[PDB]
């Protein structure tokens, strides 16, 4: 099955999902200097104040935090987008080591993790029936720098212990996502697809300027994670993050 290692990594991918090699693969490099400030850019519009989270869950390839997508709790809206964005989850992105982990890089810089704030337009009544549509999902991309520790994220670096294995999920509620958002939301946005299998070309990425530091131990934890199922051989849950893909003539857009 897809996973991250030589025998299933990101190389392999294409097999199985020929998507794999398409004309808006994610992530990607972006380039700083032939980004493109656009004034007809609009500010993000982020409401998180009635968020609800439900739980958390190790998936095998990392750990969603996950919401009620039931109503229009928490959207995001503005910013290159049309219409309204349910949040559904959240997710990582890290490394073995503090020097790669992030998915998107700037000007080739890559960052300690990479979160994933994954939102699906509610014209489409759904989350699958999202996916199958060019401006179907919204996701805002936020880097990870080691440094100070970020309060709002020691929620979630506490009940890691709990999730450690394949399948496993707890209760994870009252968790606001306000607290891991940068003081910035200065952007950059390009058209591109979801980063895991199956790759459906269905997303409007939205990468923040401004990364969120978060100290040593805090990234420790997420290195403890496995990707097996338990009375299975441990194998951490490290790297799990996608090499950068062809840009193909897409154009970065800057909002500033
Ligand atoms: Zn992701």
């Amino acid at each position: 099955h897809w996973g991250y290692g030589k025998h299933n990594g990101p190389e392999h991918w294409h097999k199985d999902f020929p998507i794999a090699k398409g004309e808006r693969q994610s992530p990607v490099d972006i380039d700083t200097h032939t980004a493109k400030y656009d004034p007809s850019l609009k500010p993000l519009s982020v409401s998180y104040d009635q968020a609800t989270s439900l739980r958390i869950l190790n998936n095998g390839h990392a750990f969603n935090v996950e919401f009620d997508d039931s109503q229009d709790k928490a959207v995001l809206k503005g910013g290159p987008l049309d219409g309204t964005y349910r949040l559904i989850q959240f997710h990582f992105h890290w490394g073995s080591l503090d020097g790669q982990g992030s998915e998107h890089t700037v000007d080739k810089k890559k960052y300690a993790a990479e979160l994933h704030l994954v939102h699906w337009n509610t014209k489409y009544g759904d989350f699958g029936k999202a996916v199958q549509q060019p401006d179907g999902l919204a996701v805002l991309g936020i880097f990870l720098k080691v440094g100070s520790a970020k309060p709002g994220l020691q929620k979630v670096v506490d009940v890691l212990d709990s999730i450690k294995t394949k399948g496993k999920s707890a209760d994870f509620t009252n968790f606001d996502p306000r607290g891991l958002l940068p003081e910035s939301l200065d952007y950059w946005t390009y058209p591109g697809s979801l980063t895991t299998p199956p790759l459906l070309e269905c997303v409007t990425w939205i990468v923040l300027k401004e990364p969120i530091s978060v100290s040593s131990e805090q990234v420790l934890k997420f290195r403890k994670l496995n990707f097996n199922g338990e009375g299975e051989p441990e194998e951490l849950m490290v790297d799990n993050w996608r090499p950068a893909q062809p840009l193909k003539n897409r154009q970065i857009k800057a909002s500033f």
